[PDB]
């Protein structure tokens, strides 16, 4: 069992990291809204949207039960962006960049929680 504050404590630092990202964690930061930002199909590709903001609200709201489903939702944030976007476009190349960073600081983190 994890108690949501030994989750927040553990996890935060492994978000804040992504957060820190510029450039690439800007087009990562708020909720997608398709029509807004001119890309009217989106939800149609993408099923289910993860953003850096949601992830964060999450983790101070206490809805993960088990750090597996954190690390799911990062990666489901990548994979969004890998599925949308062309290769050559900022955000495929950012979302790259954030999966490097992410590898790096998630795993001596999910070591530490078990
Ligand atoms: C589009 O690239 C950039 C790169 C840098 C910056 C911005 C936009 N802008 C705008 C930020 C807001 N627009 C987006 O978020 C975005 C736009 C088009 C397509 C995608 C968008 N992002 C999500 C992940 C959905 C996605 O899969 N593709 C801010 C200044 C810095």
């Amino acid at each position: 069992i994890f108690k949501p504050e030994e989750l927040r404590q553990a996890l935060m630092p492994t978000l804040e990291a992504l957060y820190r990202q510029d450039p690439e964690s800007l087009p990562f930061r708020q909720p997608v809204d398709p029509q807004l930002l001119g890309i009217p199909d989106y939800f149609d590709i993408v099923k289910n949207p993860m953003d850096l903001s949601t992830i964060k609200r999450k983790l101070d709201t206490g809805q993960y039960q088990e750090p597996w489903q954190y690390v799911d939702d990062v990666w489901l944030m990548f994979n969004n962006a890998w599925l949308y976007n062309r290769k050559t476009s900022r955000v495929y190349k950012f979302c790259s960049k954030l999966a490097e960073v992410f590898e790096q600081e998630i795993d001596p983190v999910m070591q530490s929680l078990g």
